[PDB]
């Protein structure tokens, strides 16, 4: 009910006070405290975050929350706690880690990414799917990115929250990330309402341009604008400005875009020129890919970008689509 929904978000809201004082002012919290620190974190974006801590007693949250006077059972529902399937005891889902809040998208936190700082299993561990929480509507940081996504006429998706947090400190504002999972329906439908543009900024290694590939493929059919930033290998965003600066990174970002097609084709160049089979198959996807760009403008740019790797003429592509 939407009474429960609240409580589960109340229990949130009050709790990651509790984690926040742990982590900046207790004993136990001093590890997990210079972890970030020498991560970058500032005091005071671990103070607009609102990150903080959850210690290892394994009933830290749960006799808050029990002091407090929720329904235990209703706090397993909010995925705060765990609970033995033995005894049908409760205690701590979150054990250990530095707790970063997940707002949805008015702004209510309603679940928590934790990580780990003692190279523990798994590096991060989410939320549960709850009535509030669910990873096929959250995107991380849209309530705090949804002006400049407006304004800037560009949604610009990363592929973890961490990257977005350390963008959005560098300068880049209209930022977002899903929660480890595939961009789903549901979030393009949400995207759709703010922008029809939207950048891809994934890791710089293999799995990220696979991900950049169907993702972007999805989008393109779904009618958006599509665009790529290719990182330097290896790197996520959160690399490049621990290694260049911010000033670096947001010049960075403003130089390479380039339309999905362009990208696409520039990925498959050396199979293109090697593999006769290949190269018959990807002229004619790339052909279908321009075909899907709503973009008069940008459509014919990709024309002229992606003909090129085909020893093709503009003219030919054209004609091919
Ligand atoms: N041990 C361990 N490592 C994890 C886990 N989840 C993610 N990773 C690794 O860390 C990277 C992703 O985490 P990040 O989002 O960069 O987290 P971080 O900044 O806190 O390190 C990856 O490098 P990558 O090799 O580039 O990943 P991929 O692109 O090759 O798949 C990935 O394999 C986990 O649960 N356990
Ligand atoms: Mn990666
Ligand atoms: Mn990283």
């Amino acid at each position: 009910s939407n009474a429960d929904d609240l409580q589960m978000i109340e229990m949130h809201e009050l709790i990651q006070e509790f984690y926040y004082y742990a982590l900046t002012k207790t004993v136990e919290g001093e590890q997990a405290l210079t972890y970030l620190q020498e991560r970058g974190f500032t005091d005071a974006l671990i103070k607009e975050r609102g990150i903080g801590f959850a210690p290892d007693s394994s009933h830290f949250c749960h006799d808050f929350l029990q002091k407090k006077g929720y329904d235990i059972e209703l706090a397993y529902e909010a995925g705060l706690l765990s609970r033995n399937e033995e005894n049908f005891s409760y205690y701590d889902r979150f054990r250990n880690r530095i707790m970063f809040p997940l707002k949805n998208a008015q702004g209510r936190i309603v679940g928590y990414s934790g990580r780990t700082y003692t190279g523990q299993e798994p590096k991060y561990l989410n939320s549960p799917e709850t009535p509030i929480f669910q990873k096929r509507k959250l995107l991380y940081n849209l309530d705090k990115a949804r002006k400049s996504i407006r304004k800037l006429d560009e949604i610009v998706l990363l592929e973890g929250f961490m990257d977005v947090i350390k963008s959005d400190t560098a300068g880049l504002k209209n930022v977002v990330a899903t929660m480890g999972t595939q961009l789903s329906d549901e979030h393009i439908t949400f995207i759709r309402k703010l922008t029809s543009n939207i950048t891809l900024m994934f890791d710089g290694d293999f799995a990220g341009s696979e991900a950049t590939l169907k993702t972007g493929q999805h989008l393109l059919q779904q009618g958006l604008n599509v665009f790529v930033i290719q990182l330097p290998s290896g790197m996520d965003p959160d690399e490049y400005i621990g290694k260049y600066g911010n000033d670096a990174f947001t010049t960075f970002v403003k130089n390479d875009k380039k339309s999905f097609a362009h990208y696409k084709v520039s990925i498959l160049k050396d199979e293109i020129a090697h593999n006769d089979l290949s190269y018959e198959r990807y002229l004619k996807e790339l052909s279908h890919d321009i075909s899907l760009m709503k973009s008069s403008i940008l459509q014919q740019k990709a024309i002229n970008d992606v003909a090129p790797f085909f020893n093709v003429s503009p003219e030919q592509l054209a004609n091919e689509i």
